[PDB]
């Protein structure tokens, strides 16, 4: 008994692939198999398979296939996010993820107050100024991300143009089609590839900052003491964990924490501009309890359920990542044999009229508590969990609490910014390009 099988094959010329997924639930239901490309996978599109999959069967569904650009992506060392499920993979996740748990513990929420407080006062020096917001967000996670996994060195060597031009670069490259084509469509690797080498070059730039900031911790480092991640990450290594582990967790780290986060504050901001009641609603919240520190939370509830519908209603990873099935198994009383591929659909799930009725509005009370929803998973779950959700879930939190206390959020010009996301990006859910007015005061 497999999943049923969807008929057709290049599915994937449709726009809005998550979306048009969803809409194969309509004769297929949750779980069902489908052509990407020549290879046949299964498809989950409710919370109930996922949560089955990912956390319930936990270990039959955590790996990771491997196409050409997995290969290509760490021909030197091992990749964290793109590595399959191994004892090896076990205890590089622990090392890092402890790294950004305990590593940065008590720098992490300064590091962000900090660096956001610099943000809004670049937003103070043109005050009616339309603002290219996406761009200003991508700079500011992208510096945070730095400064936590890399240190003083960055202001004082003056490297955060360099590396985010090279963070940028190196996610850019790798998720446009003439890269992602090469692992849906294996024999094309064959036929010649400007993309491909455009990528290489992407790569061996990302590998030389790296690198370079490796030697520089190294040489630096004292034995009990971590000042970031790196620091910390090089103190609990030397199949054993390796300096080429602690080199592409930074990788990952870098690219994982830039677009992931900063594309959701866009989002946020979007939101926001069509729903100005909630605005105000959030800014009187906010003036009611001259900053509010994460540890106080739960003193703004409408600020955090404000925040949970934008992941519920656009997840900036829609489709996680592909997952491999690592023994045989089965979801949903269907069959999983080993080694099928598995795409968790996150924004098709979230837009389920089962757990979340009326399921494609903007609508933050919906997580206030009389009759509360079930959690969204806009981070995925189970073994594959977003690494960076603690850090994460702290940048969205301190820059729309800054953003909304210190500015009023009014739209570019005339019309209001298309809320619909770009058509065939899916990796990152972007959105169409906007600009936005920031007004003293909230
Ligand atoms: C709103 C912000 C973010 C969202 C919605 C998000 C979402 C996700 C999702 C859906 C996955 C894949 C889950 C799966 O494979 O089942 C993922 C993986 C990952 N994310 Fe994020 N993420 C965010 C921010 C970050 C940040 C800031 C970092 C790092 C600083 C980060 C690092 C990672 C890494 C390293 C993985 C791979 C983990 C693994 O393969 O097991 N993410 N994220
Ligand atoms: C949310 C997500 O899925 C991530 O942001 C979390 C980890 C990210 C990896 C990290 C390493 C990497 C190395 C490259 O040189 C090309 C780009 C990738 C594959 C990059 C893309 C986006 C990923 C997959």
């Amino acid at each position: 008994k497999l999943p049923p099988l969807a008929p057709g094959f290049l599915h994937l010329l449709q726009p809005d692939l998550p979306i048009y997924l969803l809409g194969l639930t309509q004769k297929f239901g949750p779980i069902y198999r489908l052509h990407l490309g020549l290879q046949d996978v299964v498809v989950l599109n409710s919370k109930r398979t996922i949560e089955e999959a990912m956390v319930k069967k936990w270990a039959d569904f955590a790996g990771r296939p491997e196409p050409l650009t997995y290969k290509l992506v760490s021909r030197n060392y091992p990749d964290l996010s793109l590595g399959d499920y191994s004892l090896l993979w076990k205890a590089h996740k622990k090392l890092t993820r402890s790294a950004l748990l305990l590593g940065i513990r008590d720098s992490m929420e300064p590091v962000v107050e900090q660096l956001t407080q610099e943000f809004c006062e670049r937003m103070r020096a043109q005050p009616g100024t339309p603002v290219a917001i996406e761009e200003e967000f991508s700079l500011l996670t992208c510096s945070i991300i730095c400064y936590l996994t890399f240190g003083d060195k960055i202001k004082d060597d003056n490297l955060m143009p360099a590396y985010y031009k090279c963070i940028q670069e190196v996610l850019k490259t790798w998720s446009h089609w003439s890269i992602q084509i090469v692992d849906v469509i294996p024999f094309l690797r064959f036929f010649p590839n400007p993309g491909l080498r455009r990528l290489k070059q992407a790569i061996e730039k990302r590998d030389h900052i790296v690198e370079m900031q490796l030697r520089q911790h190294k040489e630096s480092l004292v034995a009990g003491q971590w000042r970031d991640m790196m620091d910390y990450m090089l103190q609990g290594v030397a199949g054993q964990l390796l300096e080429g582990h602690v080199h592409m967790a930074a990788v990952d780290l870098l690219i994982g924490g830039t677009e992931t986060t900063a594309n959701t504050l866009s989002w946020a901001v979007v939101f926001l501009l069509h729903h100005p009641e909630i605005q105000q609603r959030l800014q009187e919240e906010l003036d009611h309890e001259s900053r509010v520190p994460y540890k106080d939370r739960a003193r703004l509830p409408l600020l955090n359920a404000t925040i949970a519908e934008v992941l519920r209603l656009r997840p900036v990873v829609p489709l996680a990542l592909p997952h491999r099935t690592t023994r045989p198994s089965s979801i949903s009383g269907y069959d999983i044999p080993e080694g099928t591929v598995i795409i968790p659909n996150l924004q098709g799930a979230h837009l389920d009229e089962t757990v979340w009725e009326r399921p494609h509005e903007f609508w933050p009370d919906r997580f206030l508590e009389p009759g509360k929803n079930s959690r969204a998973l806009a981070f995925g779950c189970g073994a594959r969990v977003c690494l960076g959700e603690p850090l994460a879930r702290l940048e969205l939190f301190v820059v729309l609490t800054r953003l909304l206390q210190a500015f009023t959020l009014l739209p570019s010009g005339d019309a209001l910014p298309s809320l619909q996301p770009l058509p065939h990006c899916s990796v990152i859910l972007k959105m169409q390009p906007f600009q936005v007015r920031l007004q003293p005061r909230g």
